[PDB]
This record gives structure tokens, C-alpha cells and sequence, in this order.
């Protein structure tokens, strides 16, 4: 019984006190190491026009959640893997009247091919490169999050 509207982005008609979103880490092979990608948003004014991870909207079904959310990953970069997505924790804000649910989801390319192309819209930065980048408090924390189930050992 999921009460309330998910995605406040068409015609005002929510607040946006119910606002819940999918969030994932795109991470490739490179010559320093691995470098992730970070997109930013056209909106303009508060907590518009920052950087930080791409996301997609959020959905009841943790198979519905993940086939949308690479959806949108592939716009930016473009071939994206399935079975490599994996969800890592979660990051819920509670602003002074709203709140604010985001779904950590980390994502990257053992040895497949790289993807050498992204929009104006898109910037490939590194993971330290990412932390000096304006972004959110929420995906600022989405980050930390992401880094637990992650290491260069075998696997």
C-alpha cells in the first residue's frame, strides 16, 4: 500500500515532503586506477546545477529498481552491465520538512570495455576528484556507502 507519489518532477501537485530516489556508482579501470562518473543537473537555483552520481526514480520492486536505474546510467556512459549491480546500504536525509530516500547502488566494470564517450552533460573524475566536487550532502553520503563492498582483491 505505498501511499503517496513518487517523482514531484511533473506539474506541482505533491510536496515534496514524500520524495524517493535510486542512486548508483559508476566506477571504470584506468591508467592512475579507477575513476568514477559524475553528472549534474540543468536545474538552476537552490541545490540546482551541482554535481553528483546519476540516479533514476524510485520503484517497488527491487527488479524494477535496478533494470530503470541502469537505464539512465547507459544515457551517460551507455553499456552497462547487470549482474555486476548490486545494492550497498541506503541513504535516507530527513531535511526540516521533508524527507528524502536514496538508494546507494554501486556498479563497476571488472575488465569489460570502457565506454570512451559522455555528454556535456557528464564528467569522468576520479574518487578524490569526486569528494573536492560540489555535491549534496546525500550523495555525499551515497559514496562513503558505496566504498564498503568494493576492493581491488580477487574475486
Amino acid at each position: 500500500g505505498s501511499s503517496g507519489s513518487s517523482g514531484p518532477r511533473k506539474a506541482s501537485r505533491k510536496p515534496p515532503r514524500e520524495e524517493s530516489s535510486a542512486t548508483c556508482v559508476l566506477e571504470q579501470p584506468g591508467a592512475l586506477g579507477a575513476q568514477i562518473l559524475l553528472v549534474q543537473r540543468p536545474n538552476s537555483g537552490l541545490l540546482a546545477g551541482l554535481w553528483e552520481f546519476p540516479s533514476v526514480t524510485w520503484e517497488p520492486s527491487e527488479q524494477l529498481q535496478r533494470k530503470a536505474l541502469l537505464q539512465e546510467l547507459q544515457r551517460w556512459a551507455g553499456p552497462l552491465p547487470a549482474t555486476h549491480l548490486r545494492h550497498l546500504g541506503e541513504v535516507v536525509h530527513t531535511f526540516s520538512h521533508i524527507k528524502l530516500t536514496y538508494q546507494v547502488y554501486g556498479l563497476a566494470l571488472e575488465g569489460q570495455t570502457p565506454v570512451t564517450t559522455v555528454p556535456p552533460g557528464a564528467r569522468w573524475l576520479t574518487q578524490e576528484e569526486f569528494h573536492t566536487a560540489a555535491v549534496s550532502t546525500a550523495m555525499k553520503k551515497v559514496f562513503r556507502v558505496y566504498q564498503g563492498q568494493s576492493g581491488p582483491s580477487s574475486g
